[PDB]
């Protein structure tokens, strides 16, 4: 009867029944997205109404509508015409992709251009990638994806090996036609395949690997109730899926005592960019948000045992919706396992006598999802400690594009003639704090050092510093790795026995954030991944840091807007959006598929306990 | 018949009984370190010669000598007497430690000082620690410890809890002298316990952890011969160890396909300092050097199965000497087992229908250490795709002192009238590189961002640059995370199959640096702690970045010194000098024993194989 519970199947058919009853739902209309809505704050409505909110794309031309039913009563509660031109247009629909290869496939630019390097159009796939918002015109209020080209020799052939360089198109995939067709010039097709599961390429298999064999004989140390709430090591949590956000971590809290205090009320990566930095026109537009735009949620992976996942595993399979409205199963999408994380506490002691050694644990909650040749895993941890930390996987295969003769600046060469365009991949976490409650603050705190003489003679003195950050035009932070600058979240109105108010430390990687000129698209885009942290004041339509509707959207939206209220911070409500991403300037180690590399972040207690937490963990 | 292998016990003897035939063993002498010679570069001698360099300390006074022996000549190739006043004094001799309490418990300044406390002398515990340099003139050419107070209840109770706050004593361990007793007053001595292991404080074990089965049916999969020599997943290396250092890697090498391929000669961590930034005149000389000053593997603790490593691991029990050169196992120091690593690479295609999935593994190569109140565990990990890691694990009680009544800028509280001195636990790896044989370069690469405008229009594009470092002058960097720094180790003489130099790139954590003003005592004998990378021309005498005698000793040796030779480092034998540390402002959290806290660093190829070394891994 939670709240917070998985959406089943049948709601999902509710969503569309509801709909088509309403006449929201005829052969023209496609479903972009579909999620149910999170409690309001504010429990006093007894029976929590079951809310779904849907962006109707109509592939006829028609505006699309942004519609809230209410499963529990059968209604539409409310359902508002959009203005793309002005607002964005809905994310891509899975079904559009294909729309990309068969239009260009017919259309005679295309097939002179595939004529000229003698590439057989049967043989070439076309990677359907989002168009993002330039200097074209005409693209305003139509519904725009750009083709790049990859030659796939045979059905089980790596296309990523075989990139079609100095040629790009662009397409209106409601009115189905081919806006433009640019062709720079010829680039030889680099020739060697990367098919990884090639003997000729693998060589002999390794047969020097002996088992490792992680088994509980007891079962798991923690508890699934209402299909998704979890209970583990004092730590408690509800674990939703959304087809947009994927994974979400709902009403983190810890058993301290006697009390459930509450921590972080929900956290999730509300949106990631991967910005390229190749000049070549034929790229240079190339930014796809795999979150806002693609929907990550949506291509979760079904997570195979013993490979994805080791150990003894408790999986969800989240249900979410296709095109028309029907419930579609993600089996086994996300998987949840504890595991052991080496020595937590040790300490032999002299004088005592005592030799004191106990084992650290981590709760893990992941999915891994698949965005045409990348694929990432999201992971959340739970310690034993009180730590929570997010980790984010990126393997899969490079995006690819030619080497040019004389080598790049912006390119990275893998294999003979084969380029990999330097590019990154930037996450926001979007962590809506509840320490203790929901009357926090957020301090930034840096190292102070110290000048030797009067006071401190011998010069070893060294402090700290904490600034409040009290509104939010003054919230949006940068990094400083050398002054080991942190972030902490506290309650002023909860305090800790030594009087001090309770809080949690951000600590955050310190990579570089959004590289592109101030001016660029992707800079007003994605502005949220120019800094490192901002503090929003909580407000319900505040979801993702680039806005509702990302797609081939002018910019300014989400954070920077949300900013703009300079609303106040200090103690209260808030949210914290955390940018943190990987810049890649692929090596030929990555090449023909890459290993997995990481970022990420973590909040660790700061004052937050009377003391250590883990004080009653066993010997074991 | 190794060159590289681990002392033994026989060796240790024969040491001892060189140096007792050549008179420089008689028993007012003690063994301060001892520890075998690497072999010098080029096959000089025929064969293997075993040398051993030992310092020996006089406990009447008489100056020390620094001897080299061959243990299979039976002979003594060098022995000079040690001017201490100029270049430094010995290690610390563990006999030594109980001096300080001992001597103080007999004077009358000692003994005034804690009635005035209202302290028994029997349950006062005295910490023996390192002097350091400042202006005391008596103590130039003594030996001197400085002691500090904590009271201790009862047998078993955590001194550590109760600081004694406002006093300090000098003692000449030598002369048996306590040459100051400072008293700046009355402190209140924290009365909380903070025993760990009562159930008072740790209230009823948690019943809710499910044991963890980890195990390997077929045995482990990496192979130890020559007893220390180890092969896995293509990886070959050696593992030795130093009582000074503790685990030293030794010939770290990858089998590409038919070749044996260096990385790196030696791996260490060559010094760790813990400087204090309380400017209390109690504890402001307060910095001990763990590695220099007080030689860590000496302290290395016996790992036990199941609480320290888990797994299938395999044990290593180094010998070393006493202080009377009569060889002591170190029973099961050293713990050498793989685990899984979660996923290795991933890719589910669309186009080619192949689903991808490959799991990771590291093998691990560790010992943990403890002094006094501190414990650290000294990881070295090397993963499937030719990663090289490392990673400290700092854990134990926190020093404590007294928390002011009113407030501290340099302290923070734990408990009632608890208090813990801000500090740093600051380490220095050296690393003699080898990638793909000697003749090396470091190029230090920052990403560049590029302007909006002609070549650029859209302002998306961004690059890097690399500045090769040429000159040991020029070859003291700072780290620089806002730009993505890192340095490059490769070999210009050795390319990969697209013509590009082999390289690993060192990937940092960017924390802070020494925080002590430049003119500090520290920051002096610390010079390393002070700069994130050093880069130095291969030496056989240059093996610490504080010299060979740190204790007592002031700046004038280390790398500084050896920076100033400013030799070409440029396609040379090189050796990569890096610092990393935590900066330790405690939490409440951290009390009484604080939960494992990290810092390490990384180095992943960079265009070192053709493609991916882990294409032949297989699927189970
Ligand atoms: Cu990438
Ligand atoms: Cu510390």
């Amino acid at each position: 009867a939670s709240p917070f519970r998985l959406a089943s199947a049948g709601e999902i058919s509710e969503v569309q029944g509801i709909l088509r009853t309403a006449g929201l739902l005829g052969p023209e209309k496609r479903i972009a997205y579909l999620g149910v809505l999170d409690p309001a704050r504010g429990a006093g409505s007894e029976a929590e109404d079951r809310r779904f909110r849907v962006f109707i794309h109509d592939v006829s031309g028609a505006r699309p509508q942004e519609v809230t039913v209410s499963v529990t009563n059968g209604t539409v509660i409310s359902a508002v015409e959009l203005d793309t031109a002005a607002t964005g247009e809905l994310p891509v629909l899975e079904e559009e992709f294909e729309v990309v290869e068969q239009l260009l496939a017919t259309d005679e630019r295309w097939l002179k251009a595939l004529a000229a390097r003698n590439l057989d159009v049967s043989k070439v796939r076309v990677a359907p990638l989002s168009a993002g918002v330039f200097e074209y015109a005409e693209e305003r209020g139509r519904r725009i994806l750009r083709g790049l080209a990859f030659v796939q020799d045979f059905p089980e052939d790596s296309a990523w090996a075989h990139p079609v360089d100095g040629l790009v198109a662009y397409v209106d995939v409601v009115s189905k036609e081919v806006t433009r067709v640019i062709d720079t010039g010829v680039f030889p097709v680099p020739a060697e395949h990367g098919n990884y599961t090639d003997p000729e390429l693998t060589g002999p298999l390794r047969t020097t690997q002996k088992p490792i064999s992680i088994t509980q004989p007891e079962g798991p140390s923690f508890t699934v109730t209402g299909g998704n709430h979890i209970e583990w090591e004092k730590w408690s949590l509800d674990v939703g899926f959304d087809v947009r956000e994927g994974v979400v971590l709902h009403n983190i809290a810890f058993r301290d005592g006697d009390r459930l205090r509450p921590i972080i009320n929900r956290a999730s990566i509300a949106e990631m960019v991967v910005p390229y930095g190749d000049p070549s026109p034929i790229r240079s537009w190339q930014n796809y948000f795999a979150t806002g735009e693609y929907l990550v949620g949506q291509y979760a992976n079904s997570l195979e045992l013993g490979c994805d996942c080791l150990g003894d595993i408790t999986y969800l399979s989240p249900v979410i919706s296709d095109a028309f409205g029907n419930p579609r199963e993600i089996r086994n999408g996300i998987c949840m396992h504890e595991e052991d994380w080496g020595i937590l506490a040790k300490h032999s002691d002299l004088w005592s006598g005592i030799n004191y050694t106990r084992r650290n644990r981590r709760m893990v909650i992941s999915f891994f999802t698949t965005i045409g040749n990348y694929d990432y895993g999201f992971y959340w941890y739970l310690y034993l400690d009180g730590t929570i930390e997010f980790e984010a996987k990126a393997t899969g295969v490079v995006f690819t594009s030619a080497f040019p003769e004389g080598g790049s600046d912006n390119i990275s060469q893998l294999a003979p003639g084969l380029g990999a365009p330097f590019h990154q991949h930037i996450f926001s976490a979007r962590l809506d704090m509840a320490i203790d409650g929901f009357t926090n603050r957020v301090e930034e705190e840096d190292v102070v050092r110290q000048t030797m003489g009067p006071g401190n003679e011998r010069g070893n003195a060294f402090s700290r510093k904490r600034t409040v950050l009290t509104r939010e035009s003054e919230a949006v932070r940068e990094a400083d790795a050398r002054t080991g600058r942190t972030w902490i979240i506290s309650n002023p109105e909860s305090k800790n026995r030594l009087n001090e108010p309770v809080g949690y430390k951000l600590h955050a990687h310190n990579q570089p954030t959004l590289l592109a000129d101030p001016g660029s698209s992707i800079a007003r885009r994605a502005a949220f991944a120019t800094k490192d942290l901002w503090v929003t004041r909580y407000a319900d339509d505040e979801r993702y840091p680039t806005g509702d509707f990302v797609n081939q959207h002018s910019g300014g939206a989400g954070l920077p807007s949300y900013i703009a209220q300079d609303r106040d911070i200090d103690g209260q409500d808030i949210v914290v959006w955390h940018t943190f991403g990987l810049t890649h300037f692929p090596r030929v180690e990555d090449w023909p598929i890459m290993p997995v590399d990481t970022v990420g972040f973590k909040l660790r207690p700061e004052g937050f306990f009377d003391r250590s937490p883990v004080l009653d963990v066993p010997a074991n």
